[PDB]
């Protein structure tokens, strides 16, 4: 037993991660079969990044402009493209530990394992849900851009996410491997904001069914509810509300625990209100929304 | 910015995990040059485990009674041996993936990675902490024992740890890779529990400088206090003795942040009679201690 923010092995990632230079830029990008995947704003000058013309900025350069280091290994560039926010960098060489992989956009209130990255190098790994305000409070200092998300399904890597910058209030925004955004950022200088953000509600409930499959079930209570009746007090308490495809999704913990997911809304409404009484659920004091039905059912079954 | 629970890129552990088999028993083992690794629990029975007198258990069988597989590649078993409370399998392949690694046990307060396995199967990987009661909050369901943990400060994987059992408590208990527990504890089902859990204070005020670091001042307060003083307070909210080598450990983030050591000290003690007031540090609205000293400079600017 036990409960912990887990990521997934990221040796399948590892093996992808090299360093890309250009100019007096360095960054991170995703080598596999003959391609390095990379932010566009690679490319950009301090004085570019106010005002870039991507179009005009990326036919001035060449090949030999982007410097490819994989470990201590010099990749030939021998094409360049731009794919959305993403830049493309074609190789001589396909990487020999290319994975099964696919690249997905993911939703929010979805999670996914970020590898951060310094200079090609893997530095850590730590689990981050996309908000539902589509940014993500990960960990990134000045070299991060290019660390990837992804998710494993037995053997395939899905790479959902690329870093490209933070916002003002210390969270961050990045792409898909399409190089499309995830929220309404743009990779340019200018005065971007976050959205006020929301608690994703199904998350809290498959967390509380956690808890319970642990041992901690104080919260619990006799009662029950309607979606209606507590989507009334989810939007007052800044709540994503609850659909009938939520509720379905956790079917499976409902189940395993007896207690169903409008008995669970009932803890929950209760909690929201009253607080937490001075207790812990999974040693912590706050309602975590980070971890989703499948993160609870993959730890805990 | 930013500050997460970060765990280690496990690829290079990754390529060491194997499954081990005795009778109808199976679990993990770390495999590094021509040698495999695992509990010594392995080779009991239903009856053993009350009393295992594990050198008659072990005197008893031949290297062809432990099935040993990498992936689908059945390892064989040329020699075996017991040190303290692990199995060493001598097999007649060098693992190739074997990285620069060595072997060191920790003190409560030093964190490290696990890669939970099953069937030898690297399943996720986060962070732990050695509590002062000489054991892990960890998340492990059955198959997860030969599991490991490890740090990889510059490129040499340090393996600490490897995972044996589950207290009644619900937290974990395993030995160093040379099979020594942390601990009082043993590996035969006994009437064993964990010491009193106390709060690691150094790393509570690493993790107070990293809050700062990242902007926050709301806590900090004009007191100081004399060590001694802190220590009489400290003590009655279970927090363990904090000493002169802890001050000296915090001189860095002390001179990085301007807060002298005992300064931040008045600020935890102002926390522990007050709480957050529905604020919240770095996320949390608890006191963190599982961030070292060095992990938070690692992880900080
Ligand atoms: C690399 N890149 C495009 C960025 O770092 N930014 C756009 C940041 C500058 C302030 S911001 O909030 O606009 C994000
Ligand atoms: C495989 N193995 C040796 C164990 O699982 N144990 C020793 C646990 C059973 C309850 S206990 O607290 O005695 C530890
Ligand atoms: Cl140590
Ligand atoms: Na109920």
């Amino acid at each position: 037993s036990g409960f912990r923010k887990m990521a997934f092995p990221s040796g399948k990632v590892e093996g992808c991660m090299v360093q890309v230079t250009c100019g007096t830029t360095t960054l991170n990008g995703l080598w596999l079969d003959d391609v390095v995947y990379c932010p566009r704003h690679v490319i950009c000058t301090s004085e570019d990044m106010l005002n870039p013309n991507y179009e005009d900025l990326l036919i001035r350069k060449s090949n030999h402009n982007f410097l490819v280091q994989a470990g201590n290994v010099q990749l030939r560039v021998i094409g360049h493209s731009m794919q959305n926010c993403v830049l493309k960098l074609k190789v001589d060489t396909a990487n020999p530990k290319t994975p099964k992989y696919k690249f997905v956009r993911i939703q929010p209130g979805q999670t996914f394992s970020v590898l951060a990255c310094y200079n090609g190098s893997p530095s850590g790994v730590y689990q981050c849900a996309m908000r539902p305000n589509f940014t993500i409070k990960g960990s990134f200092l000045n070299g991060s851009c290019g660390s990837v998300g992804f998710n494993i399904d037995y053997d395939c890597v899905s790479f959902c996410y690329m870093h490209h910058m933070e916002l003002p209030t210390g969270v961050h925004a990045g792409t898909d491997l399409e190089g499309n955004f995830y929220g309404p950022f743009v990779d340019r200088q200018t005065a971007q904001a976050a959205g006020t953000d929301t608690t994703i509600t199904v998350n809290v409930l498959a967390w509380l069914y956690a808890a319970v499959i642990n041992g901690d079930r104080w919260f619990l209570n006799r009662f029950t509810t309607t979606l209606n009746d507590f989507n009334l007090v989810a939007m007052k308490y800044n709540y994503e509300p609850l659909t009938q495809d939520h509720v379905d999704i956790l079917g499976p913990l409902s189940a395993q625990t007896g207690i169903a997911v409008l008995d669970m809304c009932a803890s929950l409404k209760e909690l929201l209100q009253n607080g937490m009484n001075g207790r812990t659920i999974l040693g912590s004091a706050l309602l975590e929304d980070e971890f989703t039905p499948f993160d609870v059912v993959r730890q805990c079954s």
